[PDB]
């Protein structure tokens, strides 16, 4: 009997989100679809542009988290906010949604990160993101029980960028298999994969991370190919478990030699797809530590992807678990 | 002419909105559909018990600004925040808005006002306000040159509520009304009027307050009525003009004998009430202030408040203006 089905760890944000047309990315020179990385400097610039504004609590991995309570498994949550009220919101939020979280501020400064998130006509999100207090996670923030208890830990690509973050995630990866549970990494982004190719690669190679989650970009840019079924053979072999998502294609998951295809959703309309790729997680790790089959986990993860993405803000407002009973999935 | 046709005045804050089932309300003595004034302390023990939220920029004179500058009014507003987070996000909304605000903040502490909202199945909104910052709004914020310059400034009988409030109010009223301009309030909640009822009436009959707005559950408090028609014809002795909101029943505006009856616009679905009154108030003062009838502005009105209802938040996301432009109201 284990504390936590799933650790996820990450880049602790608050999302400030407002829509806008493609002339206003082009304008701003805002790479479409993408994690834009900000400066200081560049956040107020980029505020001072944008038109009102909601807040909502984000972050990849707290949104991850958030999904796997909603659907009614147990989770935890590492990532640093500042003393601030945009700290007080992120962390009100995650605790909220039933979801452990006991990171420690460490001062007011650097602020809490907070990621400006565009949303164009289409549902596309542009990010915009300031990693504020982000940048001084790293070994003292694991919570070292907590990893041993938990059935999955799952991190961020997008923890490549803040400095010391990779070694709270080794020390993870080394406390997790030796207690015989297993680690589990997003790719994040297809920039990020860019700008961590060989360390993502070297991380599943190793046997650190055991399951692996990628979209279509994230799989042909961590293969620089534009071949995606060489992108699928290739992700098989690097790692136990790869779980690759198509959008509206659905997804398959694959194991060894093992393909598994699932269907996306039919959508009434995209409103945001911000946080698609982070419940889809969601969906999967729950099934997946509930002991469903690798079809099942995708269908999950398909089901919490398709709600999310027809509202706004990251993290679905309405009953997961209820929508999983109604949907046959439990 | 003149810089601005909508100058409004009230409690700057920020929503926290979260939905709940109805034994919440009961739970936690929150009367609902009202505004319930809270101490520091009740709002840390309410947070504590609300569920994931999201944040959006309030005040019900902010949202009639906004809602005003939206529709392609020039708007003002007068309202004071913190030198805090939630007091740099209410500044940026309403200044993206393209709303003239200028009140410079005092300091960090007290904070910028907050009000947790929580919205019921119904639709229905039961508000939870901390006054914070807001409750150092005084004389001194009074921007002379903007009331003398504003064809409306209209306030919150919220503003009662504050301490010093009231004091910058008079100063308002005596500087419009010494450069021709119009006084005009909203009645803002039940409770508030039975609050101050006197004070509100003597507002009305001295001259001080030209137009006033007011829902059904307002209209009847004021008076201390069940009967509507007491009420609508006492309402119309007291001021030049009323516009009296009848929720799915419409509105119904009053000056000195005529009544001029306006249909609600046809709705998919309640979503969330908040800031149905603040819109119909910024549609009824940009018609007002753009010389339409009295008809007209009801109409505008409705249209403006129809919209706000059928989405999360105090201000609407879309374009008012071509909303208007579609509805043949132009
Ligand atoms: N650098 C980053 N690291 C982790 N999460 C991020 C980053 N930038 C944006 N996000 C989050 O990604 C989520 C959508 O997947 C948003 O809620 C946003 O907060
Ligand atoms: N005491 C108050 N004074 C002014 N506005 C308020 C108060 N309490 C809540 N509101 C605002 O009322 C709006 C809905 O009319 C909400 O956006 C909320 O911010
Ligand atoms: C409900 C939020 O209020 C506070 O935390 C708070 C209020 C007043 C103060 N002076 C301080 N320091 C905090
Ligand atoms: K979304
Ligand atoms: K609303």
């Amino acid at each position: 009997m284990t504390r936590f089905d799933v650790l996820t760890v990450g880049n602790a944000i608050v999302d400030i989100i407002s829509r806008c047309n493609d002339q206003f990315l082009i304008d701003n020179q805002i790479t479409k679809a993408a994690m834009n990385l900000i400066d200081a400097e560049r956040a107020e610039l980029l505020y001072s542009r944008m038109g009102p504004a909601l807040e909502a609590s984000g972050g990849s991995a707290g949104n991850t988290a958030a999904g796997v309570a909603n659907l009614g498994g147990k989770a935890a949550y590492f990532g640093n906010v500042a003393a601030d009220q945009l700290g007080d919101i992120f962390t009100h939020d995650i605790r909220a949604q039933g979801v452990h979280y006991q990171t420690k501020p460490k001062g007011a400064f650097p602020p809490t990160a907070r990621s400006m998130i565009f949303v164009t006509e289409d549902g596309e999100r542009s990010m915009n993101t300031y990693l504020g207090a982000c940048v001084e996670l790293g070994p003292e923030d694991v919570e070292a029980d907590v990893v041993a208890d938990a059935k999955v830990t799952y991190f961020e690509g997008y923890l490549w960028d803040p400095p010391r973050a990779k070694e709270a995630i080794l020390d993870c990866a080394r406390i997790a298999h030796q207690h015989g549970r297993e680690m589990s990494m997003t790719l994040s982004d297809s920039f990020c994969v860019d700008r961590y190719r060989g360390e993502f690669l070297d991380l599943m190679r190793s046997g650190k991370v055991d399951i692996v989650f990628a979209n279509r970009q994230e799989a042909l840019s961590l293969y620089q190919t534009d071949d995606f079924e060489e992108a699928l053979n290739r992700i098989a072999a690097d790692c136990k478990i790869a779980a690759v998502t198509m959008s509206e294609n659905g997804a398959v998951i694959l194991k060894g030699r093992e393909r598994y295809y699932v269907n996306a959703i039919r959508i009434r309309e995209v409103v945001d797809t911000t946080g698609a790729g982070d419940l889809f997680a969601s969906g999967f790790l729950y099934g997946y530590t509930q002991g469903r089959s690798l079809e099942d986990c995708g269908k999950l993860g398909c089901l919490a992807a398709g709600i999310v993405i027809q509202q706004i803000g990251p993290r679905p407002m309405t009953s997961l678990s209820e929508a999983a009973k109604q949907a046959g999935l439990i």
